[PDB]
């Protein structure tokens, strides 16, 4: 019988008692990166993060951070393998930079030799050290000239832009590369993207964000979210009817959070939470396992909510082999109003619910999260059982799927000094707790998860928070970039890898 | 009778000797600048200098600089007029960047009416305070989704483009500018861009520069060359046609520089000379004045060389109501042999010469220009007699044009600490050595030239320098851009203008 902490203290950071044997012994153990995040510029053409966090400066950050140069994975990839290797990690998720491989967007406009050669080059390292990578397709890096001509994701003819640069990716590494991710989190683009403006390419209506160049919060995201769907869809058909002969397995991410009653005997609180499982979840969990949105958002959305054809329907349908599941954390939801005649209404709010930290008695749900020094009752707190209750769901709800957890990670302050930031006991309790209630879940649920890919590698640019919040398990100094030296998380999850 | 110095010691500093009021009455005295160079990312889109300092960061400077956030002139913009009201300047050349206004690239795609707006601000401001906008359509930001959906200047698609965007700005500021200037030197995008790669968008032939992500130096400059020609008189012939009615002048803007032989006894040294003439100058002049390229390039580049069909010809003829005349610099030219099937052949090759600065008696040709630091023979030297020449060779050769001078300035090293940089003797003798000559061929030969913009108004971002050396006339602080504080240069010029 397992026992998982729910708050601190945790002792779950030693390993004699919580380790990888502790798992099946196929469980792949590793981290993740994203391109944007850790690359830099040179060599690439430019996207709509580059283009958000330019135009946008302080969106990008507080620091007005971006991902012009970051941790310079360009140059220093060997430097990633190498933490990998230190790691024994069995896994990598990382993601391709379309405009690295097709700076111009569309693949007929021509393709970026040096940008394919530096891919590979990742890959047969990666392979070389016994690391299986885990490859994501699209960490929200469009390509500018995509969102110039058409928008990007709002219009139809992403569809086969997607369709063209992922089957690029497919022929040139998937002889090598054995797990594809197609779109990093699919909730996020539609909602921060174009819904609140905070994340690229920062389209909203005009009451919501008066900077915003364009946009409607109240319809984009939907359009975007199924776009998004279709482009995903019609790219695993393409791998699975044109490249079966690889013996690989495609995936979309998916952000899961679990979620809880504001207050668990009110009726009001309860379905406020299970309207958030719909339109949070099911908003694309339906489509993947049914070919349809989940009824509470038909009928709250109406009109804004877009139709598959019966062939667009069993395009979607079915469309993965596996999930990458996102987890950090849990909200409780209680009632809140949906103004859908107000110039501010937002896709966000049709699902009926305000989400909180702390519940209806008081209780915070668990230990800080992130801290918001500008208004600290907008902190984050996380919930370690949260991540047995996500996949506990989408084994019973979403059809018993192979799951990898794609991400799971948590944030140090950027003004901590380098010995401050090395001693990240915090992150040690973050991890632990979530793989302890990892652990117990697939014993107790057998739910099929087959990996864990803790976020980040190392220190990068953080998306909306520049260089303000460190993430990673290795720390990097922002005046030399070179080194990436294991954080005591790291030393620690070496120790869980190899005990 | 005026006497100029063309070597050192000058002795024109002294605002006695040589005062605005040596010039006509009307006479326009101001500085200049580029938008790329001075505004910041901020409140625009993505330009292919933002590209090419982004995907080639060595060759945006040594210290890998960009146009970023640079002067912050889209802050300050107020402080700019504040430098030019405390110079009593009567001229302020400028440029739109067509990134802010119209961040998509084609106008039908909607335009940034806050990008408008700055616009606006600045001109009502410059008027409030005397001062005449000689405002430069196009200084080479071109959007980077126009680069990358046909390769801009590339493809004649630039035209129409270039057009609807010239319409906007005719249509929102030409109430109040009356003095519109094309494309920045029009020799440069080809030549620079798509030649040597220096210069954004960065192609040229593989063996010319492995790093070019596609192009050919041979054929490419005659291209775009060729387009921007096309793309300009179409500008100026909806100017002439629909805008009529603001009472404005629109012209191109040339590089211009003068050409004397290595060797003034060598027949092959003269001949190579006037063949520069040709190639630099004739290349744009002899199609705005003929609408034919020169005989010598139809002979040399041959099939490379575009044709005008009459239609063409007869649109780019006289396409100018004045001419914008930079003017930095005289080489001496010396024979050197055209291998056109060579691999690494560049357009710049066509016109058979090799430039120098020191000619065959070891003669350097005028004081220090630009050092060199990684190649001490590669040093520039200035040649204040140069711009008498170049007047009267355009007076003479090009059918006695109405001219602007739209640049004319020096750099300094950005080694130098605050207090040698603002005590910069070295710009008063390169400023006032010019403007003797200038006065001087004005008197003499009656050229018709009606104002003097000096380069630059502070310090910025240098294309291909970074902030590695300094042009302006007021210093900018590069880690608090706030103010623009007069050199010794700008007061002088202050005293020159109001002796
Ligand atoms: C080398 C090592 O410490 N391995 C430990 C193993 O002894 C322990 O029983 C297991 C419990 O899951 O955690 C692991
Ligand atoms: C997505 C897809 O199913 N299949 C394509 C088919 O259209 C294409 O003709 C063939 C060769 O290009 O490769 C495959
Ligand atoms: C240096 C190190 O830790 N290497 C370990 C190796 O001993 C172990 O057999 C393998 C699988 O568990 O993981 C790795
Ligand atoms: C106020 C002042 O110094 N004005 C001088 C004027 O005396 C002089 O004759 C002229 C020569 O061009 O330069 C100017
Ligand atoms: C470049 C040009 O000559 N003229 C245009 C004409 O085509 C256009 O119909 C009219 C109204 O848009 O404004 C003008
Ligand atoms: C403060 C200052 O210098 N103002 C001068 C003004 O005296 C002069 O009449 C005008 C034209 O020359 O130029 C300006
Ligand atoms: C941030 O920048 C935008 C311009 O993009 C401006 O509209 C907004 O007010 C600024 N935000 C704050 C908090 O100052
Ligand atoms: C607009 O929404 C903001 C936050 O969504 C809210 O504080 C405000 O009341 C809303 N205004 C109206 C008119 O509903
Ligand atoms: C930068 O860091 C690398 C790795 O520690 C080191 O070898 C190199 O000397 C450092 N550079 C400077 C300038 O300190
Ligand atoms: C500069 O960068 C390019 C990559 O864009 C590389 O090809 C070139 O060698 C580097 N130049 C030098 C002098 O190192
Ligand atoms: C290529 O040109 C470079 C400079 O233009 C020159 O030094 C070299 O000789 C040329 N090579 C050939 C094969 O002509
Ligand atoms: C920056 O410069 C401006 C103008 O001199 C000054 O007012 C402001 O205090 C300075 N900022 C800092 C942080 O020094
Ligand atoms: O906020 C941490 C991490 N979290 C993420 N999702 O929750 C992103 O996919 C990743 O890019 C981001 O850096
Ligand atoms: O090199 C000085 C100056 N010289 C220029 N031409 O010669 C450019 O138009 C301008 O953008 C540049 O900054
Ligand atoms: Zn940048």
């Amino acid at each position: 019988e397992i026992t998982c902490q729910e708050n601190l203290p945790f002792t779950c950071g030693n390993t004699d008692a919580l380790n990888s044997s502790s798992f099946s012994s196929d469980f792949i153990f590793g981290v993740a990166s994203s391109a944007y995040q850790i690359e830099g510029t040179i060599g690439r053409g430019l996207n709509i993060w580059d283009g958000f966090t330019h135009r946008y400066p302080n969106k990008s950050g507080p620091d007005h951070g971006n991902g012009d140069t970051t941790c310079d994975s360009f140059s220093y990839w060997q430097k990633d393998i190498d933490v990998l290797d230190e790691l024994n990690a069995t896994g990598y998720r990382f993601s391709i930079a379309w405009s690295r491989i097709i700076p111009r967007g569309k693949r007929s406009r021509g393709v970026n030799e040096k940008g394919i050669d530096y891919y590979h080059g990742l890959i047969s390292g990666l392979i070389k050290k016994g690391i299986t990578p885990f490859v994501t397709l699209f960490h929200w890096d469009l390509p500018q000239t995509l969102q110039d001509e058409y928008e990007g994701f709002l219009d139809p003819q992403i569809i086969d832009d997607f369709k063209d640069y992922a089957d690029l990716c497919f022929e040139e590494f998937g002889d090598s590369v054995k797990y594809w991710l197609t779109i990093n989190q699919l909730y996020s683009v539609p909602t921060r993207g174009y819904g609140s403006a905070l994340d690229a390419p920062g389209r909203c209506s005009p009451t919501v964000d008066p900077s915003c160049y364009a946009g409607n919060s109240s319809t984009e995201p939907y359009i975007v979210a199924h776009h998004q769907l279709l482009a995903h869809a019609k790219v695993v058909d393409l791998y699975r009817k044109n490249y079966t002969h690889q013996g690989g397995k495609i995936g979309p991410t998916m952000i899961t959070r679990w979620f809880l009653p504001y207050n668990d005997t009110d009726r009001h609180s309860i379905a406020a939470t299970e309207r958030m499982k719909e339109f949070f979840l099911g908003w694309f969990m339906g489509p993947l396992t049914n070919g349809t949105y989940p009824q509470i958002m038909i009928d709250t959305v109406g009109e804004r909510l877009p139709s598959f054809s019966p062939e667009e329907s069993n395009l979607v349908k079915g469309s993965y082999d596996f999930l990458g599941l996102n987890y950090y954390f849990t909200q409780y939801a209680q009632p809140s109003p949906n103004p859908v005649n107000s110039t501010n209404h937002t896709a966000m709010m049709d699902a009926g619910a305000k989400l909180t930290y702390i519940n209806a008695s008081g209780h915070y749900i668990g230990p800080l999260f992130e801290k918001d020094k500008a208004d600290s009752t907008d902190n984050i707190y996380y919930y370690p059982k949260g991540i047995y209750s996500v996949m506990d769901y989408f084994k019973n709800k979403y059809y018993n799927p192979l799951i990898y957890v794609t991400e799971n990670g948590i944030s140090t302050p950027g003004d901590e000094n380098r010995n401050q930031s090395m001693l990240d006991y915090t992150r040690i309790d973050y991890l632990c707790s979530h793989l302890c209630f990892l652990n117990k879940v697939i014993k107790e649920k057998d739910v099929n998860v087959k990996g864990y890919l803790a976020w980040a590698l190392g220190d990068n640019y953080e998306f909306n928070k520049g260089f303000t919040v460190r993430f990673g398990l290795s720390y990097i100094d922002w005046n030399n970039v070179t080194d990436r030296d294991l954080k005591k998380s790291g030393q620690w999850y070496q120790s869980f890898i190899s005990p």
